[PDB]
């Protein structure tokens, strides 16, 4: 093909042109986002039962909605939260590949039909079925800087002017909101209202009549009579639109014409829907807006585009309200894409500067520079041809492969000046002869490299996807190379070819070196015994090196973890957030950009109890010190915070892939499985927990990921008592609820938007149990009764958060590996510990330790089949169930060195290093393909000798190796290994390669010639 | 998709079906009419009834298989338990009582009520102390249903 | 419900959620003086109408609860709509034995 | 599927009451297994007869 | 404050037109390249194209 192409030439280009065009044309059709879609797909159902409590929400909503999630395809497992703010959340994680757009349908549709079995009050609030995917393209935050707006007002503006404005903006795939929407608050008072003999029911069932809206009819309209002149539409009653119209609600009138308005028993005013999450941004009233991707949109396009729409609407905000950005996953993608695209620009100049310092031209060295950027632009089209996006993962997927891309370019154009010099023909006629030595062996490294890559891209799921992200990029580039080196580089360097001091300054070192081979090959199996001690090193280097997923990295932000004790209050937590806010600002004013403090959210649960501090930093530029980065600031803050009372205040850096399987830790679920109770299940859990800390040699930090039982106040309506009095269970129960729980009456139209109306006792007459008596209900005859007539009240222990795994009450306990041992060991002990627990208790594995289970040990089994395809592939390139066995023993020579980055740095065995560990076994075998090829080329063709060829092979080879290896160990040298910020993987990508690509060459040169002889002299016998 | 379309249209009717019918649970499935297999559940010990197993199996094994992907339908060869108020009409009469009465009774004595909490979501001045107010609980035994005040 | 108190109270609410939906090309609705809403989402040529229908119903659902009670306990249909009739089989009765 | 029903039940068994067995009255799975494992048994033995 | 847009037929029509001087362009570029390709001359296209 290349010889009957060298001539065509003109052609090629075309090709090129195309590839290069299509490739560039794709660089435009391409999506960009930090990472690509790798979490199994999953839908959460969310629901609220205002002023509820766990047991209620759980037995009244959650078990319902579950005994129904059926007939839905591809359910992995389902999890459920029923806390004590009256909120249910149910998440169904789906099988790996299931279209998520239909997973959600099926759920939310089997839901649609459980609804009628839900409490009338939940069916109002509305149950929500969305797609769980907290990968957030950024979170704006509207703050007001002059105490003139509140949390709730700011919320209103955001919800009323910008939310939609953004929602319909070129990409924004989901617009969530950081506050309310200005619900109509009506805050009753038992006293203001006992002095009239009214309950809240009288208030309630009298807002419903006053603030309604009824149908009427048209005039002419529906079948008329005679001729008629007029038809119009009759406008009846229609909803109140202000706090004033709500004040004037006749709740009653006593005999004397008494003005008993709603005004007088309660207190109207605009306020929040919910009222128990406090958003603050650097001490100020906040109320932002979080935004997700789009699916096939651009993180940068829309990132830029959002700021535009904000810019447009910023002349409208009255009392100075800034529009701040305490999270943008864009500057991080950008100066990581501006990097990487630098690695290309650079590793290119590296092959200009080397090559020149070897052949010394400006025509042959230019070929490689013009050849590689063609292979690249072109792989960008094959990527885009499989849906793929330009993302942090696919990105390095090439950078990790530039070595293999370059070495093909060099190798070709090199072996032309090792023909048209070594007693050789002109240009064209030389390339033609050289494309006979490499020809076969390139379309043979191809298959070999299609293995040791493709057999990736086939792993489990959650992580297995990340891998593919590499494979398809590499195997795409790699094979697109061989293809471009059989068609373009031959027809290129056969139409362009004929520093100084060097040449002989090298030509006496090719002779010096080749005499380390021969003349030293007298003993023969002299060095093979050293090789066994490189294998028998490697096999110890493995087991020691620790395991990991993705080098945790400095990203622009990080988080503090406030967590006040049992009964603590939002107020009490604010102070604890106030310190955090302060410490982070006052005592770190030169790293901290802002702290976004939200109390009412949290890790293990929601509640008045806890909060969380979102802290965004200064631009990594202005963060110069190495301790001015994150891993260090947390070091400080974390400990800097263990100087507070009851207020466990942690601080940690997010994992790289925000919405993914965190620790190398396990995720354990303790399930019920008989009428065993909460209480029983607790004792069981409390055992396991206790029995687990006894083995710190195996597990450290076994822990409940759930709240512990707290106390609660049990009002208890005596029936008979109420029957005897004139008072009905219905009027009782409401009035407790109403006052204390709050209740959502009807709707009303504030400012041309529909907005809720809530009705609930003022804060004053609803705090302490001693207040319970404050409240009266009007019995049958018409006389106010105090609750004490028909209640008792008796402190008890409940549970503010009730858990369930796959339809049975569970209890999620999650723990860590073990300082020394392997996740697989931690899991497996944790199972024996589970196994001796009181009968009727079971365990199951979820989250990370779920994939970890199903998939798991596979890497050393898929490659078992690459190796088998490599040998089987290789053998055919030559002609032997023997000669290929010489090319394979190269494998460890790349491992070691790379595996010796246990020393030359302090790092772990992870995705990156492993992909690097492939690129390294890639050049190593490909070199052993070419060398073992020559030793068989001139030993088969020119009839040469048993060991004559071995000398003359490595002879004609030592430099091609050296040319590329130096391009690389310098192309892989830059910020990649020793970096500042927006980095991390940088160090990981390379350090694997770098040293280990050293030993791949400066050790495979003396070694592979030996490898060619330790076969043949053994294969054929005497 | 077909399943989806069947269901969009169903959903329009849903508001028209008698409350009693919704209450039950109108279902919509996409299954073969043939039984793929039948799962038998026996008691060797003679320690249970049939009446007991139908219920064990339902409360304990039916939901799993029911949610197993690929199982487009499950028939229970029997039934789960329920609280059964097997009325007597003499008695009901003896004491001037319709079944209406029994229900309206069973309704308010067997309930789950949300009664807010102590550290009231939007609070006062400054208070510590915050816990849930817990009111009525659904009865959970023949025993308490029995004690319903008529 | 009369247009202004129809749209904005239902139209807004649906319209407001119709974001995300792949290959959305252009939405366009209209309230009514009869109280009748018609939001229409027409997607890019190509586009899988069936999978398009599915998302337009996966979002509509998040609007539902926020809709009036009477609006709910009534309609809200999401269907793969067209615009132009293909046919109009009329029907009359010979011999005035039948009426409009 | 019938792999997974039989797999579900498996993890269900440990927690039953006293004398509770899963028995297998009816089932179409096995025949279909025994079925093809005979057509393929032939596939072999008839290469044994070539 | 008052803006505009085309819809239905219009929006389709408009789109058709704006595309064209991005259609002719590529098509030509493809032909040109196809001649240079399997007609051997980086110059005969230059002239066919005329």
């Amino acid at each position: 093909m290349p010889n009957f192409f060298i001539d065509r030439p003109i052609f090629a280009w075309v090709i090129a042109i195309i590839i290069m065009l299509a490739g560039g044309l794709a660089i435009l059709k391409l999506p960009v986002a930090q990472y690509p879609t790798i979490a199994p797909p999953a839908v959460t159902i969310s629901a609220s039962y205002p002023g509820a409590d766990a047991k209620t929400v759980q037995d009244t909503v959650t078990q319902v909605i579950e005994q129904n999630m059926n007939g839905i395809d591809n359910l992995m497992y389902m999890s459920s939260n029923s806390d004590s703010t009256g909120t249910v959340q149910i998440t169904l994680t789906f099988e790996s590949g299931t279209d998520a757009d239909i997973a959600q349908v099926q759920v939310q549709n089997k839901l649609q039909l459980a609804m009628p079995l839900l409490p009338q009050e939940v069916q109002q609030q509305g149950v929500s079925v969305e797609k769980s995917s907290s990968s957030f393209l950024m979170v704006v935050g509207v703050i007001n800087t002059d105490g003139t707006m509140t949390q709730e007002d700011i919320s209103d503006y955001v919800a009323a002017n910008m939310k939609d404005a953004i929602s319909r903006t070129s990409g924004v795939g989901d617009v969530q909101l950081f506050g309310s929407q200005y619900a109509m608050r009506i805050w009753m008072n038992p006293n203001e209202l006992n002095k009239f003999q009214l309950t809240p029911v009288d208030v309630i069932t009298a807002i419903k009549a006053q603030n309604a809206q009824v149908a009427a009819g048209q005039l002419g309209g529906t079948p008329p009579v005679k001729g008629q002149q007029l038809n119009a539409s009759i406008i009846a009653q229609t909803r109140l639109t202000s706090t004033e119209e709500f004040g004037k609600i006749l709740l009653k009138v006593n005999q004397d014409g008494s003005r008993v308005l709603l005004r007088d028993v309660a207190k109207i005013e605009l306020g929040g829907e919910n009222y128990d999450i406090i958003a603050e941004f650097n001490g100020q009233p906040a109320s932002g807006l979080g935004i997700k991707l789009a699916t096939g949109a651009n993180a940068l396009d829309t990132a830029a585009a959002i700021r535009a729409e904000l810019a447009k609407m910023e002349p409208f905000f009255p009392s100075g309200l800034k529009i701040v950005y305490p999270y943008d996953t864009t500057p991080f993608v950008k100066i990581s894409i501006h990097e990487v695209v630098k690695t290309l620009v650079e590793a290119i100049i590296l092959v200009f500067l080397v090559m020149y310092l070897f052949l010394q031209n400006f025509r042959a060295t230019l070929i490689p520079t013009i050849a590689v950027p063609v292979v690249l632009l072109g792989t960008f089209a094959v990527l885009a041809a499989f849906g793929f996006s330009i993302n942090t993962l696919t990105m390095f997927g090439m950078v990790l492969a530039i070595g293999l891309l370059v070495d093909d370019a060099i190798v070709v154009v090199e072996n032309v000046e090792r023909v048209m010099a070594e007693e050789g023909l002109p240009p064209k006629e030389a390339t033609r002869k050289s494309m006979g030595q490499i020809q076969g062996a390139l379309v043979g490294i191809a298959m070999v490299l299609s293995a040791v890559f493709v057999p990736m891209a086939f792993f489990g799921g959650s992580t297995g996807a990340i891998y593919r992200q590499f494979s398809i990029t590499i195997v795409s580039a790699m094979a697109l190379s061989v293809l471009v080196a059989l068609i373009l580089t031959p027809a290129l360097c056969a139409t362009m070819l004929k520093f100084g001091w060097f040449n002989r300054m090298f030509e006496k070192s090719t002779h010096h070196y080749t005499d380390s081979v021969g003349g030293i090959l007298r003993s023969t199996g002299r060095y093979l015994v050293l090789y066994l001690i490189i294998v028998v090193g490697m096999a110890y280097l493995f087991v020691r090196l620790p395991s990991s997923f993705l080098p945790d990295e400095d990203q622009g932000v990080f988080m503090t973890m406030v967590q006040l004790p049992a009964g603590a209050t939002q107020e009490r937590t604010q102070k604890v957030l106030n310190e955090v806010t302060h410490y982070y600002l006052t005592k770190e004013k030169n790293n901290v950009e802002s702290v976004f403090a939200v109390n009412g959210f949290g890790f293990a649960g929601r509640g008045q109890n806890t909060g969380i501090a979102f802290v965004s930093l200064k631009d990594w530029a202005d963060r110069p010190g190495e301790e001015n980065k994150v891993e260090a600031i947390t070091m400080r803050a974390t400990r800097a915070f263990s100087q507070i009372k009851d207020a466990m205040v942690f601080a940690f850096n997010l994992p790289a892939i925000v919405e993914l399987g965190t620790a190398t830790g396990f995720d354990f679920e303790l399930i019920d499985q008989a009428g065993l109770g909460h209480e029983k299940l607790t004792q069981a859990r409390n055992q396991l927990l206790a029995e687990a800390a006894k083995h710190p040699d195996m597990l450290t930090s076994v822990r409940p990921n759930g709240l512990e039982d707290t106390p609660q106040f049990k009002i208890d309506i005596d029936q008979e008592k109420a029957q005897a009095l004139g008072v009905s269970i219905n009027d009782i129960n409401t009035t407790l609820g109403a006052a204390w729980g709050g209740s959502y009456v009807n709707d009303f139209i504030d400012r041309g938007r529909v907005k809720k109306v809530y009705v609930m006792s003022e804060a004053k007459y609803r705090m302490l149990p001693d207040d319970i008596g404050d409240w009266y209900v009007r019995a049958a005859d018409g006389q106010m009764v105090p609750f004490s007539a028909f209640s008792s009240s008796r402190w008890e222990y409940g549970s503010p958060r009730l858990e369930r795994y796959n339809g049975l009450p569970s209890m999620e306990i999650l723990g860590q590996a073990a300082p020394g041992k392997s996740t697989g060991e931690a899991m497996e002990l944790m199972e024996q510990l589970a196994s001796k627990l009181p009968t009727g208790v079971g365990y199951d594995w979820t989250g990370m330790s779920y994939q970890e289970r199903l998939s798991g040990n596979q890497a050393p089994s898929l490659y078992a089949i690459s190796l088998i395809v490599v040998f089987l592939c290789l053998a055919a390139l030559y002609e032997s169930w023997s000669i290929p066995f010489s090319v394979m023993l190269v494998v460890p020579l790349g491992v070691i060195g790379a595996l010796l980055a246990a020393t030359f740095r302090g790092l772990t065995n992870d995705v990156y290093f492993q992909v690097g560990l492939l690129t390294t076994i890639g050049l190593s075998a490909k070199n052993a393909i070419l060398i073992v090829e020559f030793a068989k080329d001139l030993m088969d063709k020119e009839g040469k000798g048993l060991i004559e060829a071995t000398l003359d092979a490595v002879r004609m080879r030592l430099r091609p190796i050296l040319m590329t290896s130096l391009a690389f160990i310098l192309g892989v040298m830059p910020l990649v290994i020793s970096t500042g910020a927006g980095s991390g993987a940088q160090n990981a990508v390379g350090t694997g390669v770098m040293g280990g690509m050293v030993t791949a060459t400066v050790l495979a040169i003396f070694f592979v010639p030996v490898f060619f002889v330790v076969v043949r002299r053994r294969f054929s016998r005497k």
